[PDB]
């Protein structure tokens, strides 16, 4: 069905290439409280200059390809949107190796650009001192369940109050997320953006707390919003045969 | 009557689970300035930071649940909405008591994951060296009311002006009062969230002022709005019948 | 006319608060970054924090009430706006009186409330070192000539393109312009705003500047966006008698 | 055909007081943080500061010009919209014509203006120590790519999703590249605002990398755009005949 469309493969390629711009640009801003690197002074890394950086990026890009992709961005949001039973499963799994694979190219790329920085970590997401597995997990948890939490209260379609731009409501709840987050674990709350990382620096030191926590509170904010707050009117069969119709 | 409808229950927990939301993420993004522990810095609270994830964290979570619980998120602008008839008596008490339960369950759990932290005081909100209790009252009866203003005139439904995202004018707003009134009592501006944070603490040192000034605030903004600025062609007997009927 | 009508009056309280509750909390936001007194520490003050705290209370006043009275907030935007042919010189010089009002009360009770800073200026505008009078006034020409220019094409009522939350935009044209001049003048801006600071300072030091140039900065907005860019195809007497009919 | 028509002229004047706009408002605001010139301070310029002072400008040009000129304010944009077959090649040449024409003179203005500042390099893009040519190509065409792309998608009329405000979206599209790019090579990102720079300061030291990739990215980015993710239904022959037609 859907792997004979042209359309289906064009959101592919526009997700693949909306990730790698959002990693490499994002990253990229990550890291340049590090420049110059001749001038010898104690930088601070500006926490609202990353957490706007991927909230714009969030947000530009989803404008971009809205109408072509969805807008995930996110293996995690793509698990949600699977699981509240809007995409199909071989949908979900081709956004999930596009996004990781263009998270990898750009961190390749930005490494490559970064090269002068000594010991550079390219943003790789890794636990602060004073944070263990557990308090990073739950940051992490919170942070993509009202991510994800968002992402399906915008994109409901049986809501008419609706205003304003939706890429901007995403943005600025990636940005929320990284204001929450950046000082604990650097805000990972994209399993292909912190795993674009970790296989460019080969260090994959708590990296199960970025692909496990996220998972887990894109299920929470799916449970949430799809059996408490605005349950549908519709039988669980025909929503589970959109995993293999994909309408 | 509401006391029976699965809509009204829905709207509770809707309100009780993204004031714990808001909570959690808003103080745990003021508490980061103090992370790596190890790393002893001189660190200096941004305060743009901290008003950024306020707002955005208000603006997610309006974009989430307006449309099943109006998303209030405040017992201030619950009991504007009360003083300008919105919603009944018994349903202000119940989205007052949610919150509360729910910023005080985001307040424990942030302390637990918090816990790292020598002296947390969890974002508790309290008088600044120079500011007594009559200029933090003052300021955040200033704050509360504009707040309470914007929700009252965004959720007017007579105007046909109205553009853009009223999330994220509620968000703007919010974020505007804690620009203005972190430095000076941590802006507080909402009695459930310094109220959990106060439990969790077991410090109640000048909590009358934020429980007090913004009540005073909304009831000042409710009462401009109202009879001032645009009044309402309708008989007090009949907005009266809405606290005990909720229609 | 104008004079015998509710609505008329009501508009003009309406821009009164506003103006009072936008210099109360935009000064305070920015005299905070001096708090706590008994700390002794070489604070910075932060332009962001400013800019984007003026920019957000105009853009929540201006969502308050712009179905009330415009939501102008600036006797320079009203004087742009009066020439411009859109409101009555009574309209224009009562909104002038209001506003000029509203800051002196605010102004008041700010310095009551930050009575314990030592030498508190309660953000006066005035020429930083290397600054003369000329280098100040053009840099104010220049911001109140960009937003009377984004007030002036914001409400064209000709424009079907127009599209998010005006208050929105007017808010991010004053954050803009507070950006631009607050290392410069401390971002005068607005004649009612400087005036009231330097009547309750009692100092008027260069304070001509902050009346001529934002006048001068509106006039010049005018005459582009009315007859160089969007002209408008009609009569000029017809539009001199909206100055003594106010429709 | 567009040369003897009064509306193309009024679009060439609006790009051309609109980029003398932002690149006054926008340079002025980069160099504000050397003021005040007498208190020896050790100043850190604020990339969030900056970012979003060219945000804002370039939205609020945009809603001021949009409208009028289609609100360009960019040589590669231009040239974007001139390979995506939107204007004309007359078009396209007068508004970058007239925007560097405007850059120049807003930044003679400034360098007037700011004349006080030792050795002033009137915000004059150049690469930053670690950062060769080749970085700093990337990074200026990675900026000016995912903006050319939300200028593109934006400005689709394709669209029927669309919401919240096209300047709003476009202003922080800018400010995301500058957030990217201003610790790497100021974020030239504009070749008419280096150009202008450039000639003032009278310095052309690494000038063609932000005339060069720029239109890279321009071109890749609607290369992208309209052959990978949006194609459009229609003949070469015919959007070639926008070129010389300009409908
Ligand atoms: C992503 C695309 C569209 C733009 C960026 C690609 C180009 C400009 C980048 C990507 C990889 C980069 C190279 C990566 C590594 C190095 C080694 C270093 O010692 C000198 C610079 C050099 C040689 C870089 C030059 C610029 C470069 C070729
Ligand atoms: C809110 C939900 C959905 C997510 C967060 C819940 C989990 C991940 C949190 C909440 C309470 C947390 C615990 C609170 C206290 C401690 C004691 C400390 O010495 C080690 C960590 C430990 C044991 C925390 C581990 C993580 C934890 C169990
Ligand atoms: C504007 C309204 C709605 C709210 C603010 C008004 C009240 C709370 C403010 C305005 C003026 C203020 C007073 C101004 C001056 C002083 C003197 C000082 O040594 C102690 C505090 C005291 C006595 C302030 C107490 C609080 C105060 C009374
Ligand atoms: C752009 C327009 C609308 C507003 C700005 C224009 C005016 C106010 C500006 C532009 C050029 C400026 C001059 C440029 C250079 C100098 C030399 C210096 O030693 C004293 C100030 C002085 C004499 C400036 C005074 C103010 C000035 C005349």
């Amino acid at each position: 069905s859907e792997f004979k469309k042209k359309l289906f493969w064009r959101a592919v390629v526009a997700e693949f290439l909306a990730t790698t711009l959002f990693v490499f640009i994002s990253i990229g801003s990550a890291l340049g409280f590090k420049y110059p690197v001749g001038n010898n002074q104690t930088a601070v890394q500006d926490n609202v200059k990353v957490s706007l950086a991927f909230g714009l990026s969030i947000a530009t890009l989803a404008q971009s390809v809205g109408h072509i992709s969805g807008a995930h961005l996110n293996p995690a949001v793509t698990l949600g949107l699977l699981l509240s039973c809007q995409i199909s499963i071989f949908r979900a799994l081709m956004y999930i190796i596009a996004q990781c694979v263009g998270a990898i190219v750009a961190t390749a790329i930005l490494s490559g650009i970064t090269s002068s920085l000594t010991g550079n970590s390219l943003g790789r997401n890794d636990l602060a001192d004073g944070v263990n597995s557990g308090q990073g997990l739950g940051i992490e948890i919170i942070g993509t369940l009202q991510l994800v939490l968002c992402v399906l209260a915008t994109t409901d379609r049986r809501r008419r109050d609706l205003g304003g731009s939706a890429p901007l409501a995403i943005g600025l709840s990636v940005a929320l997320g990284h204001l929450l987050a950046i000082d604990y674990t650097g805000c990972g709350i994209n399993p292909a953006r912190s795993f674009g990382s970790a296989v460019i620096t080969h260090n994959f030191s708590n990296h199960w707390i970025f692909w496990v926590g996220p998972f887990i509170g894109g299920a929470l904010a799916v449970l949430i919003y799809d059996f408490i707050l605005a349950p549908r009117s519709s039988d669980l069969t025909d929503r589970v045969k959109v995993w293999t119709s994909g309408q």
